[PDB]
């Protein structure tokens, strides 16, 4: 298992794990698209499997997401030129990350409806070091764990609202935690 920030490929899938070092955070890689992550009193971390460079994959995923506090389960990724961080948020724990964000519209996809938001992140860690970049959200209006996410429907809906996307960097199904504990296991295809 992995307890320090790391990227690679495992059974043909890209994996990314990032932690600021807080708490214990342990990512365990499995067959095919499987990963698991168990955490206690974390700082901030992201983790999962997918593709890099990605290409707006239709993602299928299943498993279990069990946060105690603030955490997120999302199809998650970056673009470059411009630098963008994005989340198609499927479930989250105690804190709704769109709190305080300006609602841009909706997209319905794969049976669900998602509210769209953008916010500027200032001097935050990123795949280009500490930077300033925009961060896009599709937040599902009801939480779920597992299903198909047609990323291209979200991206098309975001672009139609004036949100610019760069060149695809990685895209994964990320479990992310903020000052919390918990576990999850997700199998990506």
């Amino acid at each position: 298992c992995i307890t320090t920030s790391q990227t690679g490929t495992h059974n043909g899938y890209y994996y990314s794990f990032w932690t600021n070092g807080g708490g214990e955070v342990t990512m365990c890689l499995g067959p095919g698209g499987e990963y698991s992550v168990t955490w206690v009193n974390c700082g901030d971390f992201t983790s999962g499997k997918g593709w890099n460079p990605a290409n707006a994959q239709t993602v299928t995923y299943s498993g279990e997401f069990n946060p105690n506090g603030n955490a997120y389960l999302a199809v998650y990724g970056w673009t470059t030129d411009p630098l963008v961080e994005y989340y198609i948020l499927e479930s989250y724990g105690t804190y709704n990350p769109s709190s305080g964000l300006t609602l841009l519209g909706q997209v319905t996809s794969d049976g669900g409806t998602y509210d769209i938001y953008s916010t500027q992140r200032v001097d935050q860690p990123s795949i280009e070091g500490t930077s300033t970049f925009n961060q896009y959200w599709s937040v599902r209006t009801e939480k779920r764990v597992g299903g198909t996410v047609t990323t291209a429907n979200h991206f098309a809906a975001w672009k139609a609202l004036g949100l610019e996307m760069g060149t695809y960097n990685y895209m994964i199904v990320s479990t992310e935690g903020y000052e919390s504990s918990g576990s999850s296991t997700i199998t990506v295809s």
